[PDB]
């Protein structure tokens, strides 16, 4: 099992879009962010948002309000439909991932981004 | 005999990993007037960091490498012994909390 499969795609909330536009804007050569997924836990799987300059051949592109979100095909399966959001509040800065298929959203509140 | 007060308890205290220490120093340096961060809990519960200018009366202080971490007394019975570490995940810079009672 690999692709050529029509996905619904992924989204950025306006907040996530503004922030990505702001990191583009301080940062030259940055075209967008890229969601990958990493092995973790028992047969677990973590999200990983990264600054990107040179997209891979295989990436897909989901553009909202000028912000680019490149997602690898070998990832679409495990994360089709996720919306990427960004919450900034006082000292907390973080990119959050809402997978529609996931139910069981994290409890282990054993993290704080800044 | 047996009579006590947890405000006068001897705590194991919280620790800071060397990576958490520098990012705290880094967060503090960026803000003139800030002297450290305060670890708290909210809400099935979660850790939150707050900026500290003037520390509270009932706040305990844990120093390590010039990094000041404040913890209120009301939270000590619950997060004492906790270790604060730091990890970068893509664009996320995230403080992590290892609590011996997780």
């Amino acid at each position: 099992n690999p692709q050529d499969f029509a996905w619904q795609g992924l989204t950025l909330t306006p907040a996530a879009a503004i922030h990505i536009r702001e990191l583009v804007a301080k940062q030259p050569g940055m075209v967008g962010v890229r969601l990958g997924v990493k092995q973790t836990g028992c047969a677990g799987f973590g999200y990983v948002l990264d600054s990107v300059s040179e997209p891979d051949k295989d990436d897909l592109l989901f553009e909202h309000d000028g912000a680019k979100l490149f997602v690898p095909l070998q990832a679409m399966p495990f994360i089709d439909g996720t919306e990427v959001d960004f919450v900034r509040e006082g000292l907390n800065q973080i990119f959050k991932f809402h997978n529609p298929k996931a139910q069981n959203e994290c409890g282990c509140g054993e993290s704080f981004g800044v």
